[PDB]
């Protein structure tokens, strides 16, 4: 009983884009020997869009872990969600929210819009410009952010304010950063997988160095870790391990 | 060339619910004598959901004005949008946004979530709890709000701060209030309609008294105004005016 578990962006697909039909075809071939799963920081809709038409993703993969595994489809079935408010408690969560509102009230940007704080399943996403900006506005903010280190300074202030309180931050996006509970990196999905009797869980990712969003799940003793540089590399690695004779 | 223009909630449908098939059938009958249109403060998706399946609404009505007419479908065709930032300018808009962020940072509630500021086409929607709350959380906030007058006090502070700057406020919702430019009440749709050569525009609404969201469009010299108390009343009124012989 083996599971191959894959990061999505840069591991199975070009970052944030549709999977190559050849890679998709190989994954289904691999599926004749092992179970296959994906884990990504993006939401289900995004991952679904990258990995097939409609909701095909939950049929094509045995596991679909969205938002680092806080959202789980297991053999086509959506499991219940643990909420961030349940984990953090309402007081810490609101302390965080109000600190962010207060900080952003004092930031002056070329443009602001709406959805400065997006309450997701696995994180709070914080966007100084607001998520409802256009593409050109998005690019404008990104360029300013590089010059003024707006998100970086905001994250420094947050880390210090909440020191010791179990919060983690990532600047994965362009107009935002994510705030998530400690352990709600990709390792989150491993606790559910622990219960599914796999002899071996192979994890493949393209950000397996320190600071990368695959590091923790890669390095976790529950996984056999594989560092890849592209979807073609991932396929080669899988052929080598699971189709040695071929 | 006559247009009948209808508010949606409480005028054609029970508030925020699907239209009665009998009322829907009458509107299509009325359409044999006049053009028919709807104008609502809700977004297109909501109005579409109330008035048919899928996008049937834009086929069933000659005009669909969503968000008070800042979003317009004319004979099945979506017209271009004028944006709030274009109208207000980026400086006033950000002054507004930062005042709201600052104010809300200091509010302590039982629960907070996300989407405190929703940037729509025709307004900014401001929600102290956050739009991404659950139904029970929504009811919890509503009950607290009645006790503490949270939205009312927030709106007082905003009106005073932006006195003379052309902003209007409404507490139409339960967990939020809307901020919109002066004249972006339902009258907004009348400027486009002015260009469409109607001899007469009859407007029907159920909130036509001062303070009601139909008052301005009702009282506008460009419309023949009709006050109704229900969709059955609206139908009766229409039969009386446009099918006098029947
Ligand atoms: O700020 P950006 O560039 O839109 O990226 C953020 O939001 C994306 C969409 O929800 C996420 O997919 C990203 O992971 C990130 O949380
Ligand atoms: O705060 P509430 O109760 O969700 O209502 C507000 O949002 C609704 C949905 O966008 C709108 O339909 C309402 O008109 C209002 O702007
Ligand atoms: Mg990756
Ligand atoms: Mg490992
Ligand atoms: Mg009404
Ligand atoms: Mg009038």
């Amino acid at each position: 009983r083996v599971l191959c578990l894959f990061d999505v962006d840069g591991t199975l697909t070009p970052a944030r884009q549709k999977i190559d039909p050849e890679v998709a075809a190989f994954l289904q071939k691999l599926r004749s020997r092992v179970q296959i799963g994906v884990v990504g920081g993006s939401d289900y809709c995004k991952i679904a869009e990258q990995l097939g038409d409609g909701d095909e993703v939950i049929e094509k993969f045995d596991y679909v872990f969205a938002e680092n595994g806080t959202v789980q489809y297991k053999h086509g079935r959506l499991l219940s969600k643990q909420t961030i408010q349940n984990h953090l408690g309402e007081e810490l969560l609101q302390d965080l929210i109000n600190f962010c509102l207060s900080y952003m009230a004092l930031l002056r940007l070329p443009k602001k819009r709406g959805t400065f704080i997006e309450f997701r399943n696995g994180m709070l996403n914080i966007s100084p410009i607001g998520r409802s900006c256009t593409l050109e506005e998005r690019i404008e903010f990104s360029e300013l952010d590089k010059k003024e280190k707006i998100r970086e300074k905001f994250v420094e202030a947050l880390k210090t304010e909440f020191a010791g309180k179990g919060l983690r931050f990532s600047r994965g996006g362009m107009i935002s950063f994510d705030v998530f509970p400690e352990g709600w990196d990709k390792r989150y999905c491993l606790d559910s997988l622990d219960q599914d009797s796999f002899d071996t869980i192979h994890f493949f990712g393209n950000e397996t160095s320190p600071g990368g969003n695959d590091f923790e799940i890669f390095a976790d003793p529950r996984t056999v870790g594989h560092s890849v540089v592209s979807p073609q590399d991932t396929v080669q690695r899988c052929r080598e391990i699971f189709f040695p004779e071929t």
